[PDB]
């Protein structure tokens, strides 16, 4: 056992109503919008295949020249009420917004830097408009914040001198100022999701990460803080040197997910995954033909996968420079929305069911011990295998959409065949089980 000043604080999972809400929400959308949307992956006539929001890096653009894009920031089609309506219709319960990405341009008019929305043709507080619009739809808002900042020359990648240490100390104060500003300007915020915390400079300054967490929790009652912020005394990130989770939820599953058989450890803490639609594009990229683009069922599979293992999922969108969404993203949101409207009782407010994974799909467990079978892979056998934990029996099965009764046949002690529906649903579908535990 190691002694630590800046390690974990939470015992197990938070069970206050604010965390229960963060959890129960389950499905969110991510918005990556920044100056990178203007060039859209292309610089000086060359299209780069890397993530469009990192184009400054790929094309080696100096900060002064990158930040001049502010002069073209004029999203005339932007309408926050329309954005919120799109998120509502998708069935998202929350949205995570890039308040500032690595480029350093702020979507709110920060008083601590000139690189903000206020100094663009458009002038308006985008972020404030979004907060208000989403909240009006009953949709929680979470703020993405990049610690790394390519616009501020006090940023350091590592501390190699006393000069570096002085500069970086200023940078942290500047960061604290932006954070307090966001918290006090927009007090309905439910979560801060830190990114760009991987450099040695941050790892060496664990104390600050713990401080940022406590500071924001004092300013916003019940606010959530992601693990990715946090580093301990020894520079160990996410989980401290005694294996304990820092922050309120685990936040490392990015464009990947834990294995449903081998990574059951994740059910012991709250966590959230995020994903892109193309292979690796978060900001708007002009050419989606350059990598594989997921279909709606592929996205829905990942969402349900997350919930089945006790985690949330956040699907990313990268709005155009003009403030509208591309057609592929509108189609996706609409498709997800249709399916969630029909089957979302197996997603919202659900969790890990404690059953052995089977090949047909995923189990989720409801708040009143409902066990849902979410079927993505239809067996030619016409039988869905259900192996129960010790002491649990299956009393009934019901097709969720129609209420029709589904035959259940005991095959062995602790195992059943649940029939497929008489008519093939023709899409991923849900069978609800009634289970009983021995007494
Ligand atoms: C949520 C995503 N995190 C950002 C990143 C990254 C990254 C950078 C270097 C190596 C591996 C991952 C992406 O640009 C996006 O914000």
């Amino acid at each position: 056992e190691i002694p630590l000043k800046y390690g974990a604080t939470n015992e197990g999972k938070r069970q206050d109503p604010a965390m229960q809400k963060f959890r129960d929400n389950r499905l969110g959308a991510f918005i990556h919008w920044g100056l990178y949307a203007i060039p859209g992956g292309e610089w000086n006539g060359k299209v780069y295949g890397g993530a469009a929001e990192w184009l400054k890096s790929w094309a080696k653009v100096p900060a002064d020249e990158w930040l001049k894009l502010m002069d073209q920031w004029n999203p005339t089609k932007f309408d926050a009420k329309k954005w919120a309506k799109m998120a509502k219709e998708m069935g998202t319960k929350y949205v995570k917004i890039t308040t500032k990405h690595h480029e350093g341009f702020c979507l709110w008019p920060s008083k601590y830097t000139k690189y903000t929305v206020a100094n663009t043709p458009y002038k308006r507080d985008i972020l404030g408009e979004l907060v208000k619009a989403y909240n009006d739809e009953g949709i929680d808002v979470h703020f993405y914040f990049s610690v790394m900042d390519w616009s501020n020359p006090d940023y350091r990648y590592d501390i190699k001198s006393k000069e570096d240490s002085i500069a970086f100390s200023r940078f942290l104060e500047f960061t604290d100022n932006q954070l307090k500003e966001l918290a006090t300007r927009y007090p309905t915020v439910k979560d801060f999701w830190f990114d760009g915390t991987w450099d040695a400079s941050v790892k060496k300054n664990g104390w600050w990460t713990a401080h940022a967490e406590q500071m924001l929790k004092e300013l916003v009652p019940g606010v959530a803080i992601n693990s990715r912020l946090r580093a301990d005394d020894k520079g160990k990130r996410h989980f401290d040197s005694n294996g304990r989770l820092m922050g309120d939820y685990e936040s490392g599953y990015e464009r990947r997910l834990p294995d449903p058989v081998k990574d059951l450890k994740v059910t012991q803490w709250d966590w959230e995954a995020c994903m892109t639609i193309p292979e690796n594009q978060w900001g708007y990229h002009k050419d989606w033909s350059l990598s594989y683009v997921k279909t709606p069922i592929e996205v829905i599979d990942r969402i349900v996968h997350a919930v089945s293992m006790g985690g949330n999922m956040v699907v990313n969108f990268g709005p155009q420079a003009d403030g509208d969404f591309r057609p592929e993203e509108k189609a996706m949101a609409t498709a997800i929305g249709k399916w969630m409207n029909r089957y979302g009782k197996a997603v919202y407010a659900c969790d890990y069911a404690g059953f052995e994974k089977q090949d047909w799909g995923y189990y989720t467990r409801g708040k009143n011990d409902e066990v849902y079978m979410v079927v993505f892979n239809q067996p030619y056998s016409e039988r869905l295998i259900v192996k129960t934990p010790k002491g649990i029996t299956v009393e009934k099965a019901t097709l969720l959409t129609t209420g029709e009764d589904i035959t259940v046949v005991e095959t062995t002690r602790n195992e059943y065949n649940v029939s497929v529906p008489k008519k093939n649903p023709g899409e991923p579908y849900v069978i609800q089980l009634k289970v009983r535990a021995a007494k």
